[PDB]
């Protein structure tokens, strides 16, 4: 009844997954910890099973990972690159396999399964360079035969958390990273997509066995939030990389802060799509749409909130409505299929009572709004207007496929709206005014730490650092100067004169 | 009998003082709190009285503040840099005034208190230039069409906590680069320095109001724990640095935490020197005894910890102890003076507790451990040899001048026993060993912020970011790119084409 | 008959000028060389007299600049930015009656010539902070025990050769950056402006001297071509930083060249302005008047070649014909003078043959085109139409106020004509299209080295690196990392381990 | 007769090499210029012929490669990245034939031939993640309502020579910076080397054409002296870089600063070893041992000079001589060898020339000075004592495996002695002195662009700038902001504000 089980499934013994799978990995596989079934959101199928992570199994790991990073850390970063582009090249040999398992396990369609993948690729082809360019400034020192340096050394243990939706990249993120800056990781990744999680690992172990070096450079733990609050509790994880909801993030930064450790949270987020009375509407329509809908609304980045000049209000939702008619749904894995299932049935009805609440604080639900019937957890995407820009339920994170639509006149009070939310991960205004443009991205602009400009919310990629403010957590992952993060300063005078300090009285020698 | 009505100390008139001093500014200078006597610690005479701020002068002096920043954020950078020349300036032309102050209400010696002034007017001078600099790359997008740039802006509103040991040059670090960053500043001294915190705030206010400003683009509100309290937790606030003790930074990082604010925490020392076979003997004795007797053993970079290696250990400790009995003791402001009085009677008590416990512990004390029959609060400098490394009273930072020496015999025992306690400050090694230097510098060498070689745990100059690790709290100030903790950075994508993107089946216009 | 002896100029003699002054510097003041008499082009009378250098007089002030650098160079860089810092004062206390002179003596109006002194005073407060800032990255060496750091250091003399239309701000740019930098300066400035380098160089030289250090560090050797030929030819002149014509700049490249000396190279400019169908026409024409006939038209950045499209051509003209008309003449110390004198009887001859060259070639004097009817060398500003873009007097670099104005129809041709000339200084664009201006300032855009948007052809600040491309010279003065050019690049490997090499089947040892 | 007539040498048609090559590429094979035979170093047997390119073949690839650049350099940098990087991975597949046809045509042994193939392999995969990092900083603007940005955009035309003696790396390094960075090239190799050129063209023309690019991008045109002068020339080719002897290269950056082109030169070398008093002879020995011998002395970075501490000389120089006789010789690709023959026989006529010349300026051969009787150009590896520091033959660098020893006693003469010759490639000291090594490092220190503390002369990783100073030439290749070089830089200011111009007295509108 399993669908490894099945033969239509046999690719999945191309990741090298069984029946039972073990979770955990410290250069040995193991798991003592419950054991976990995932299915698939597509028919609510079991897929395969994976045995989790006990405490002593966590505790026996993060032990061998710190033992790992007397070794990882000697390597000279350059011959750490190395080892990270060979990441590349293995996920590179299993792209499509590794792509159609995300999107069997997690639900998203094929070509963004796939295009996961090649975002953790990329990433660490980027490391490779990188590898050779990490560390600080020699600085003149004020004094006389004296040097000045700043040095970056690795925290050491690097923990990371990371959630369902994107169960390959985010961890990709941080794994090429701080493996370059010389640490060692522990992942624990949502526990339904452990499959996903025990095939990247799987695929990164070999690299390291091939290299003769310890597995535990790269160790995961399956497990859920017992095995995630014994990381944010634990002195041993120097750096926790926490990716999920605000609500967790918050306690996770909390229990770091208090044993004074260090966090980089990436957490929820309110995105909204501004388009002014100039933009060009042939760009905004399909923008709109595809950050609306894409990954069914389950992306971090993904358009929440949609303000329309009020000019162009009526003829921009009429369009979009046009539009949404023609989204074609299917399994992810069904050819040409934009629009999948949400993750969970917890989700559906997440989905339902947010329209449920929209509706009823006022909005119109102009187009979708209901449940598909059919197996899995199939929503319609929505669009609902006439609500307030300061709605409850507008201001709220709801995971699914709904945008709300509000109207505006003037560019002050609509930079405003933007600001106003707790979340400040992504924004994106549509414009052609270059000076409206630069007081955007300006102090009076934008509050969001990324702030786009006729691309919507989910335009990035690795060349940047990506993250949010305010309750989105601050943490940043990926490019510019991230690295850091992952890095501790120091800044070091050497003196290397025979110079002595003044005695000042004191007779000395 | 207050001192600033006696004639010897006229030149406090100098600096804007008066009997009773207001202690809140904002653009008026005003205070409805509690009336506060601050003591001189050499002789504990009341020198003058400061009005401290209730909670309604804190609420006004917030909100006008986070008004003048629509003003000053309008401002570029380059003439707020302008402006930070003045402060600069200002400080210049009322150095030894100013020093004098704080000798007088603070304690350390006169050429200390001058040289904090001038640490203040060299970061003015730096940050005018970093005021034509800051910003991020411009990078290539891999889309064509599209610009990718890095923004940074300022937070809005620094919040800033200082201590009484260097009650000018910690404001001073954070004024000038949130300035220039475009941020307005709260200060909140520590109340037993707060004639300095007005003294100062008189001079930056005669700026800003000769150049036409809103005065509370650098705000004062002189109060104790109630305030500190209100501006951890206040969401105002949108960065809170805070120097000051590790228990209170703990609290204050867990408040921001909790609001998902950002912090700046600069907290508690306890740093080693380490001395090895090869050492400059006549380089080691003296530098270990200006950075432990320095400032009364009051500085977060002092000294507290000597490592010496075993064939060197008793030639280093007596001779250390000769050096000890030469050191001058006196008046701060008294010249040829190398040593004052503590700042605080509690202080005292806590140095003898100190010196009782490290004797219970096993220790010997060779020099000092005792009060001076004098006026002020005035004790031996002390040095206690037998202590274990792990000692309890070696790893508890007590803010006295006591120095706790230990014998080692190798590097890796010696490096680790440095990193051992929870504090993460500064370190130094002293050795001529070209490979030790660089294992010192390196991945398995000192975990600390500050990390110096043949130069004291006191060794940092503007140019480099100051602060430490682990229960330091991770802070930086003054030089390299701190001010990036000033100010928020966004990834900003700009599609500039004519370009629409891919209609995948769908059709739009 | 001199100026400097009439009662009306007795201000002269607070820059410590007389009838004769001396022309080099070196530490000592002298010039065993030839005696010249600058004058006043408002009114063609001589102001005073400078003794130029002879060939034994540059002979000793090398050789005196060189030992000066053993003791400069060892000076650390921040408290050599301590002495730049002090110059910028020095010249703050000056600024009007030296801005005076260069009006007195060069010609350009008041505001521009306090203005120019103002430049050098600011990019002496940047070199300050960046005196702190200067040096490489530490890099991640691929060996295992070794360190690779890239290290700056200074060339050692620097050269530096000016031109009369910029008398203080070019060799303030350099003189600042190189000193910061550790290298001693010779300067030789225009014989027509020898009284500004006499002025300047008495200002730097006290605060020098009151630093106790060698005055050589900033040496003068005033001279015309043989001079500077001199120093283009001479193996002890480390960089020659050269800005005038390009004529003599490629002489001057070639010459150092031969020697594998250094040069940084500031030469002619060819400047458009670009005004697009959609631009905004009350921004282009202010812009354009006060580019083109600002100082003159005697700016390296000055606007020689206006393009407009065919839709609003004749208007453009017309609103400039009629704001051409308004603009006020006069002694360049009347400040309600937007209008100065040229800089020689030579200067006048040379616009009336490009005019009556522009005549010959088919062009329209569509205003002005005669010399004024008044004492001194004043010309009427003029604007010429109908020419064809590549005209010849149009290729033709004419310091004289003079703007070539030509139709265009589409953005493709009108950036090739911008390209199509062998200058390659500056050029803006006037227009609100988004995708036109990063196409603009894109590959396929201007070729020049400063590329503008809605602002004219002299548009920059001391923040960026300011210079062109092409015949130019490709050199850059002021911001950015333009100090890289000033000091010399070494990449650097220190193997600090216990390792040896291996001995591939040879027995060492 | 030819040697890839051979069965021994099939190995060679992997490369796609046959009896004649094409020897010009742009898009199209061809060669209408003379056919050249290049021969094996080691036997001196004819090994296959290239056919050279005419003037017309040189014509034409100039043009298609400069409009193969517009498609180029509208690629995203971070998709050019991605082409590199495939490159990189061709010359993986083939590095073991390649290699073996360095050793083959141009005489170095194998695991250095490998060794040359793999240093282009490693700086593609470094430019991969450069490609996401080029560009310029954002400025803060001393103007309100403008941005101030450094964009960095390419030259178009990279014209790369290259030299025999590193007939694949050096290529490699200036093609995949050149790339990344939007330009095309023109390879023109060394005659002598000419189907090495082909071989590593052939790689890169079909990664080209299997990505549906015109070949012109990567262009090559085998020539001698009549095309090498052509490109330095050319105004169409906007960079040359070139490396090779000095002679040769000060007469290409006279005809490329003659046309106001930009030029990258990697001249000569006379590279000095330093032994201090405190030296480590265990490292000492070797480290001079194979800096001098390697690739029988032809390294640009070879050592030639080597001064040692009156102390240790006669030890150092026994202890040398006994390491040279257990000099492996032999065919370059025989395992075993670890010295092969030079590259002409005109080379081992001025290897004779040089000796001859040694003992006529008093030198003495004390291991070596003469050719070996055998097939090739084989010569024995040479040591000569006695010479003083600025004997005439000893300031001259002979491309020959020739080492001249000096004696010396004091730090000060024998860094002057290393900075005194024309050169300024590379320099190495060895000691255990912190102070002496920071001295070295610094402005009192080596002149060199390579700067090396206890590793030989070729020393050097692709992380750091790769270059010289002074007769060297001044380019940097690889590592570090190199690519800058590559590029152009602009300084743009975007006025986005409505704000119009002060008006200063005129009446516009």
């Amino acid at each position: 009844t399993l669908l490894i089980n099945q033969p239509q499934y046999a690719w999945l013994k191309e990741l090298g997954l069984r029946e039972e799978n073990e979770g955990v990995y410290n250069g040995s596989w193991g798991g003592r910890g419950e054991v976990i079934t995932t299915y698939c959101p597509a028919n609510n199928e079991p897929i395969a099973r994976v045995r989790q992570a006990s405490v002593a199994d966590y505790e026996e790991t993060v032990k061998k990972a710190r033992e790992a990073w007397k070794i990882w850390a000697d390597i000279p970063a350059p011959k750490r690159g190395e080892i990270v582009r060979q990441i590349g090249d293995a996920l590179r040999e299993k792209i499509q396999v590794l792509g159609s398992l995300v999107s069997l396990e997690m639900g998203k369609i094929l070509v963004e399964g796939v295009g996961e993948v090649q975002e953790y690729v990329d990433i660490c082809d980027y490391a490779v360079g990188l590898s050779r360019m990490i560390g600080g400034p020699i600085l003149p020192s004020e004094r006389s035969g004296h040097a000045l340096i700043e040095q970056w050394n690795p925290v050491g243990l690097v923990g990371i958390i990371t959630a369902f939706n994107f169960p390959v990249a985010v961890y990709g993120w941080n794994n090429a990273i701080a493996m370059i800056c010389g640490n060692v990781c522990l992942w624990k990744g949502a526990p339904t997509t452990s499959l996903i999680s025990v095939a990247v690992t799987k695929i990164i172990a070999k690299v390291l066995e091939d290299n003769k070096l310890p597995g535990a450079i790269c160790s995961l733990t399956c497990g859920g939030a017992d095995i995630g609050t014994a990381m944010a509790k634990d002195e041993r994880v120097n750096l926790l990389s926490f990716t999920g909801s605000t609500q967790v993030g918050k306690q996770v930064g909390l229990m770091v802060q208090e044993r004074f450790g260090r966090s980089l949270l990436e957490l929820g987020g309110n995105n909204a799509i501004i388009a002014f009375e100039d933009a060009d509407l042939s760009l905004v329509v399909p923008s709109a749409l595809f950050a609306a809908v894409g990954t069914a609304g389950q992306r971090c980045t993904t358009a929440r909130r949609l303000f329309i000049h009020e000019s162009i209000h009526d003829e921009v939702v009429n369009r979009l409505k046009k539009a949404y008619a023609q989204i074609r749904v299917g399994n992810p894995w069904d050819p040409n299929v934009l629009y999948g299932p949400l993750h969970t049935k917890q989700a559906v009805s997440m989905f339902l009572g947010a329209v449920e609440e929209a509706k009823k604080e006022g909005g119109t639900v102009v187009y979708g709004g209901k449940v598909m019937d059919r197996p899995g957890n199939y929503v319609e995407p929505t669009i609902v207007t006439g609500l307030g820009h300061d709605a409850s339920i507008a201001h709220t994170e709801t995971f699914a496929p709904i945008l709300y639509v509000f109207k505006f006149k003037n560019e002050e009070e609509v930079f405003a709206w933007n600001n106003e939310v707790k979340q400040g991960l992504s924004s994106s205004i549509f414009t052609k005014d270059l000076g409206r443009i630069f007081r955007w991205l300006g102090p009076k602009g934008s509050d969001c730490g990324i702030v786009n400009v006729n691309i919507p919310t989910s335009g990035a990629e690795i060349g940047g650092a990506f993250g949010g403010e305010k309750h989105t957590g601050g943490g940043r992952e990926s490019g510019s100067d991230a690295w850091k993060q992952y890095m501790r300063r120091s800044t070091c005078t050497i003196n290397y004169s025979k110079d002595l300090p003044l005695a000042q009285g004191i007779k000395f020698q």
